[PDB]
Parts: structure tokens; sequence; C-alpha cells
């Protein structure tokens, strides 16, 4: 079914692989997660809520990442994902252009919240936004969310499990080793829209992330710092709603994912 090519990552979720669906030549990636490490399950027979969650954000929406096909294996379990061409995550994005424009940032930023405020309505938290998680069609000029191996099914009750990336997470975490969904995402978010508008992330340290204190490295704007600031707020009741974050003064005019490629990416 499909022609494997080069690995594209390996990590604590799994190794993932270039493919090709031999149907139709149709770019494909394939995820391969060891059941010994995986320690949430559902069903809609039994699978991980990888799937699940997957299953469940499942649209012709492209700002989340496609669940093709999967397959069970003794010992592992193997995804078939969508995968544009040319792709770039936001790490290396980041990593090898520096410190994003804000009129590029504000377009990437809202793609990413349109797509998380669609798993939420999904009934998925995604529980490790980042640019790692993030994919870029270099074409089309579209973000996609990846990587939902550390995520849950939405709830308004506490979480108490975290198996996300910890200079992402929120002071009600480190601290309570609690927290709730939707304001533990907008911190990420917080974190997030930093780390594009500086180059990197604001907090390295538990130390740091209790204390909240936000430095600008780079010259951004105070609309910007606003947002930031807010969306860092160190208590969770404090911080902005999505819709109170896509009603920001600094998320006004955003360009079009076309107009984001002709401009910021060719
Ligand atoms: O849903 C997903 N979870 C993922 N997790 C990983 C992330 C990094 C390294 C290894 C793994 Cl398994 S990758 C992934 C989807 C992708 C789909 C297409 C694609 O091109 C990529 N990519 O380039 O990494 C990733």
């Amino acid at each position: 079914q499909y022609q494997v090519g080069p690995l594209l990552g390996s990590g604590g979720f799994g190794s993932v692989y270039s493919g090709i669906r031999v149907s139709d030549n149709l770019p494909v990636a394939i995820k391969h997660v060891e059941k010994d490490r995986i320690s949430d399950w559902g069903e809609l027979t039994r699978v991980p809520m990888e799937v699940v969650l997957l299953k469940k954000v499942s649209s012709g929406f492209s700002g989340v990442i496609r669940l093709l096909d999967w397959f069970e294996r003794p010992d592992s379990f193997v995804l078939i994902l969508e995968r544009p061409e040319p792709v770039q995550d936001l790490f290396d994005f980041i990593t090898e252009r520096g410190a994003l424009q804000e009129e590029l940032a504000r377009s990437f930023f809202w793609q990413v919240l349109e797509a998380v405020r669609h798993c939420h309505n999904c009934g998925v938290l995604h529980r490790d936004i980042k640019d790692e998680n993030i994919l870029i069609d270099l074409n089309r000029g579209e973000l996609k969310l990846i990587d939902f191996g550390s995520g849950a099914l939405l709830k308004d009750t506490v979480y108490t499990d975290f198996d996300g990336t910890r200079v992402y997470s929120p002071p009600e975490w480190i601290r309570y080793h609690r927290y709730h969904g939707r304001s533990a995402a907008v911190w990420s978010l917080g974190i997030l829209l930093y780390d594009m508008v500086c180059g990197d992330i604001p907090f390295e340290h538990d130390e740091e992330i209790i204390r909240g204190q936000v430095f600008f490295r780079q010259r951004v704007s105070s609309e910007c710092q606003h947002l930031i600031r807010w969306c860092l707020a160190l208590r969770p009741s404090d911080r902005p709603t999505f819709e109170e974050i896509q009603n920001h003064p600094w998320m006004q005019d955003v360009l079009l994912p076309q107009e984001t490629a002709e401009i910021h990416l060719h």
C-alpha cells in the first residue's frame, strides 16, 4: 500500500517516516508508536487515544493534520497521516529565519487559533501546542497542527495528567500538577506567540514560569506585548478566551494564507 521513504523524525511519541501512497502517489507520513508507551486508550475496537482524537477532528478543514488510515501490529500502531509537500515546521522555520515579522506572526498565530478552536469544537484538547507541532504548507501558506499523542478528550473538570512539553506548560501545572484545558491551552499560545516574535521561548526554567515575568529581547509592538502578557497571566481566569484573543487589536487585518505565502514564503 505505501512506499516508505526517509525518517522525518524520532522522539518520545514514536518515529515518523516520509511515504508515498502507491495507489495515487499521494504524499503521506508514516508514524510508528510502540504500544508499550501508550498510556491512554479509547474506542469508537481498542485503539490509542491519538487515533480517537484524530478521527474526531477529521474534516475538510485543513488547519489540523488528517488521519488517512491506521494499522495495528503486534507491538506497534502505524498511523498514515497527511503530508504537504513542500513543508517545513515552525521550529525549523524560526530556527533558520529567526524572529518573524508581526504581519507573518499574526497570520500564523491566527491560523493556529482557528485550528485549536476547531479541536475544542470537536471535543479534543491538543495539550502540546508548539512550533515543533506546527507544519507549514509553503505553497498554500497554510498551517497544520500535528502530534495528538499527548492530547485528551476536552472536559470542564481539572486535568491531573500532563505529558506535553514542559517549557510550554502553565505555572498551575508546575506548582499543583493541576490545570484546566482551555486556560492551559491559552498559556501555551502565549509561549508560542512570544516564540514567533522574539525567535525563542520566554521561559526555560520552572522558577521563571512560576514568576511569569516576560522580557522582550526583540523589538515587539505594544499590542503584541499586551496580548502575550495577557495569555501568560499567572491566574488562569485572568487569561483571555479564544474569542478575546481573536478580537484583540493586534489580531486585526490578518493576511489570507495565500497572501502570506506570496509575501513571506516565496
Ligand atoms: O501527527 C503527527 N505526530 C508526530 N509526531 C512526531 C514528531 C516528531 C518526531 C517523531 C514523531 Cl512520531 S509527526 C505527525 C505528522 C506529520 C505529518 C506530515 C509530516 O510531513 C510530518 N513531518 O514532516 O514531520 C509530520
